[PDB]
């Protein structure tokens, strides 16, 4: 089995997905709509970038990597709590559509196709780790790692492997599960570029084209 | 001179920026919120996609390429309206924002920095093929092309280089001034994907890590 079970795993760490509250209707939080309200536990609304999931998003799902079927991806979000991305969802490009999508998942716990009864997004069981195959390396990543890697380098031959990528405004992955951290570049990148660039990689290695 | 003066040169090309008036207030056209307006010469208000050019203007600029100093990008409009972008210019990650960006370049012709005089947009003078470089291939890409190229083997050594990327919700690139047609993937890529990929391999070749 040269195949095996490879295939590259995902995490958006530290995502900025949350709803508010703003008088009958809710929101997701978003820090130009929302910098004046205040939250549960002394978080920041300035700190609100859903952006940076959703175009995270739409460079993992339109890869060649997941429509080959080699990629999964889930979100952990910054209230702890964990999604599971079907690979067949298409993300929507337009933000307000987006930011609709996810009140209505982190309202219902689900959202279905509307052509099937098949879930797209669910909102699963912490933690992450639980759910990753098994012969699985785990790998974080971070612009503060010194030595840079070539991220084809960094690819299995024939495993599964897990990348965990932060998806917040500010911060540093910081997992107990990952055995290391990889700088990808000198530059200090979006999550969406570093996206691209991990399946663009394991594209190349894997022989997608 | 090897390094000469190589550079990568992006047109994003048929980009779908375009200000309409709505009441009192000007808004940049959007398939969501302008689909019962009509429009001069015909033109479609469904097609109206500027988050297309958005997304790609976001993957271009945060490149390692373009803070090397090797990349230059211009816009095309559907319009054809020719956009220089300064290497300098953050592209707001608020799509809202980069919309009203743009309906004032359109109006003003440039957008200067609030720090500086530098002209960091400006509306240049068609065709865009008089402001390339001498010693420039002129590459287009589309996914019809049955052969899917390397895109590291396309990289000049020490030369400029134009690609044209498609910025529309669909068509296909066709300008007068290109000398040839690659396709890159036997897949249908996002024009943002496709740009993140070309910034990639242009990376490699010349050694920006
Ligand atoms: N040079 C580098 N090496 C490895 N990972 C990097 C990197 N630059 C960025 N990243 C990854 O991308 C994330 C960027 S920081 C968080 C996202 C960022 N605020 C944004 O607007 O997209 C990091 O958490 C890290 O996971
Ligand atoms: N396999 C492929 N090879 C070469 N270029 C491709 C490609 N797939 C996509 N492209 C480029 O990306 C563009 C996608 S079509 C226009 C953009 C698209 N509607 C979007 O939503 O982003 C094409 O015009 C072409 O320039």
């Amino acid at each position: 089995n040269k195949i095996g079970g490879r295939r590259l795993i995902v995490v958006l760490e530290g995502a900025s997905l949350e709803t508010v509250k703003v008088g009958k209707t809710y929101e997701l939080l978003n820090c130009d709509k929302h910098k004046s309200i205040l939250l549960k536990n002394g978080r920041d609304p300035g700190e609100a970038r859903p952006d940076i999931t959703h175009q995270s998003l739409l460079m993992l799902m339109d890869s060649p990597l997941n429509r080959a079927g080699l990629l999964q991806v889930y979100i952990h979000t910054q209230k702890n709590v964990l999604i599971e991305v079907n690979p067949q969802t298409r993300i929507p490009r337009t933000f307000d559509r987006f930011c609709g999508l996810m009140v209505q998942l982190l309202h219902k716990l689900s959202v279905r196709a509307a052509d099937g009864p098949q879930k797209l997004l669910k909102v699963i069981k912490n933690p992450v780790s639980d759910h990753f195959p098994v012969g699985c390396m785990k790998v974080g990543t971070s612009f503060s790692i010194p030595v840079v890697s070539d991220v084809r380098e960094l690819v299995p031959s024939s495993d599964p492997i897990v990348f965990v990528v932060g998806a917040f405004a500010h911060g540093k992955v910081s997992v107990e599960y990952t055995e290391k951290m990889v700088s990808i570049s000198n530059y200090p990148l979006s999550a969406a570029l570093t996206c691209a660039k991990l399946t663009t990689a394991f594209e190349e290695v894997w022989g997608v084209i």
